[PDB]
């Protein structure tokens, strides 16, 4: 009803509104009120002495997590045996602070040009996929899961895919796609089904993040966290206890408990990077999750039959400068990125000019820019479902379609880079 | 086939109807009838009987101070059209755009805009919101407050509203009337019922009028387009080529510095939620986000700066533009606020007193920023100097050696701890 909202391990019968004490991993006890509970997990609303004192819900932490498929509670879903831990970690983020005071940094290679090329994802970043209902955002996100890597990083890489409020059909789809490609081998998957207890859905993200932190910090790994639907999560939030539409007031604080949990870790040798998926009667503000930019799925592109239907003009990466350039990608990266962006906007603008003046009333120059916005979409943006591009290959594509423009018309690439890189030099 | 145009309906006409049209140019083109309305025929022209003239706005400097009606006719009971130009509406009218980049400052008097996501002369900066949020209120404030300090050209506002209620229209009228704002503005109002072909011509009527004033009169013109979503809704309610994605393009292409460089057309389109559409095409030079979270907190104007962005900001700010420290103060507030909002997550999870002293001063700053920089009176017009001074004000609350983003030159000079 008012939050903050922590997750306790239903160990003995609780009642609604019960005042309970929660004993943190720290050794300190926080007072709170029972909000709601499933059958194994209790949801408490904290405040800040012979009453119930409960244990904080914990993740069976282990390297053995990799290659396993679990439910929202982190209970085995693959037929495998239960998870033998060596670390029971407080799921609420409140036991370890793995996060260092360091800006997010190096390159993560998604294999997707409209990401790696112009909206580069950086290690320790939060970069959501802004989509809507009916677009292949899940297809994107699991392509990203099959393909992401950290070129030349001596820290190993892992992915934590978490899917919430999903159907049995699409459950079966992820499980098969993760196993038969091999992407599962380096991944811990948490699948919450639209069916499973509302509550279990809500811990799903805190389970996923907690895990990510374990691999990042205590095993020196780069972990990419992918969360299929933050709107599905919000919905679950608006159906807790007392709740006549709209969303709780503590939603905003709550989401912040999710998006505070990312970055480079103490010791610099690992990191947590987030790619939340934001889809779209109810009108959820998930604004706070968008502080480093966002990647944008455009129905327009979807309609022309373009996959992935990513629109770079609205897309953004605020930390892209920290992950590109010499010894990270290549020096011409900013240049190519800037020039394509500039050139695609121009050609996109000119599609309007066309339908004002008529096609034949366009200047030679303009027709080249109009033809480029085309080449950009068909050759750059379009990319197979299982087509993993090196940034090298992505930057080359950029250059190949930039050739279509007048060389005197590349005000974003210093002669330094045209001389060295341009396919006619 | 080819481009859409708009013609005066001399008489009734069918469909797929081959017709002759007299452009403002003087050349005659043929096409077909897309949609027979009442006052206006939508034509699909050929190569880039019935005798018709293209619909055109009576372009004249006396458009200023007039409240018109999307169709171009008067709504303020004022006298009729007083032509000086008679210009086509589609965008062909003047070919007035000097292909140059946006370059100077537009002072909206709104700190979350001016200070953090600066609006540059010649920019398209879509304000992005949802229903239930006061975007029209912001749009309306910008209309009366907007100015171009240090510009030796005249400033002018073109406000165009689509698919609005009577009450809204009356509100907008009085507001323009009483606040002395209309004295510098052209206002096109389209009611949510009058019919639809008319909602469509609205923006084109506005932009032609803007292009007229900017190009042919050396003015800097802000075009506030209030609700592209309404526009989109009317666009599907009709016809069966120029098809929304392409059609918006005819809209978002119409901005920039004009030839001569002695003027500009700047455009602020309102984009709301929640049915269709995809109007991302309008987003290329930034966006200003209106957040419901901030609104359910009782803050006006409810702009979240973190997701907001102006891609062209660096061209509007600095030395002879605003002030030298602008970018430093703007970055440090962005970094300080971003940080404080995350620590709200942290506080929830660990507890207020579990939190570091430094982290606490950041958490407290996120509050000062929302309470003092963002919160602003419906009718308070903040100079950029006002905007920057309250910045430095709330900055003081941060431990001086935590201001990474500001070079010592500006700290030693502007920081209040040492005047
Ligand atoms: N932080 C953000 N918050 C909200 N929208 C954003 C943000 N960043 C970019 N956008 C853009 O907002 C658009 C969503 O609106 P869209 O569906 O295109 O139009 P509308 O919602 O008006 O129908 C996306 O195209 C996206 O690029």
């Amino acid at each position: 009803i008012a939050g903050p909202l922590i997750f306790v391990e239903k160990t003995e019968p609780v009642g609604y509104n019960e005042i309970v004490n929660i004993k943190m991993g720290d050794g300190t006890v926080r007072r709170g009120q029972v909000l709601d509970s499933s059958a194994d997990i209790v949801v408490v609303q904290v405040f800040e002495g012979v009453i119930f004192t409960g244990e904080t819900l914990k993740l069976p932490a282990s390297v053995d997590l990799l290659g396993r498929i679990l439910s929202g509670s982190g209970e085995p879903r693959d037929g495998g045996p239960r998870i033998v831990p060596d670390q029971l970690l407080d799921i609420n983020g409140a036991a370890m602070n793995p996060y260092a005071r360091l800006p997010p940094k190096d390159f993560i290679q998604t294999g997707i040009s409209t990401i790696d090329g112009t909206n580069t994802l950086v290690r320790g970043q939060k970069l959501p996929i802004f989509s809507a209902s009916g677009l292949p955002h899940n297809e994107i996100a699991l392509q990203i899961a099959r393909q992401a890597s950290v070129p030349g990083s001596e820290s190993a890489f892992a992915v934590v895919f978490a899917a919430m409020g999903i159907t049995n059909e699409e459950a079966q789809y992820f499980m098969s796609d993760f196993e038969k490609t091999g992407a599962l081998e380096r991944a811990v998957v948490f699948l919450n089904l639209a069916d499973d207890p509302a509550v279990e859905r809500i811990v799903t993200p805190r389970m996923a993040l907690t895990a990510a932190e374990y691999l990042a910090y205590e095993h020196g790994m780069h972990v990419l966290v992918i969360l299929t639907d933050i709107t599905n999560y919000a919905e679950a939030l608006r159906q807790m206890g007392a709740a006549r539409r709209g969303y709780p007031g503590y939603m905003y604080t709550d989401l912040a408990t999710l998006y505070e949990r990312a970055g480079i870790v103490k010791g610099a040798k690992g990191s947590v990077t987030q790619i939340p998926i934001l889809s779209m009667h109810p009108i959820p503000d998930l604004s706070g999750y968008i502080t480093e930019g966002q990647i944008v799925v455009a129905r327009e592109l979807h309609r022309k039959g373009i996959y992935p239907p990513i629109n770079v003009l609205p897309s953004l990466s605020r930390l892209m400068n920290s992950g590109i350039g010499a010894g990270k990608t290549r020096e011409d990266h900013k240049a190519v990125s800037d020039q394509m962006y500039a050139g695609y906007a121009e050609g996109r603008d000119l599609r309007g000019l066309v339908a004002i003046v008529g096609k034949e009333a366009l200047s030679e120059r303009d027709t080249k820019f109009l033809e480029f916005a085309d080449l950009f979409e068909d050759k750059f943006v379009r990319q197979g479902r299982n087509e993993n591009r090196t940034i090298e290959d992505t930057l080359e594509i950029g250059w190949q379609i930039l050739t279509h423009l007048p060389e005197n018309q590349l005000g974003r690439i210093d002669n330094k880079y045209i001389q060295k890189y341009h396919p006619a030099h």
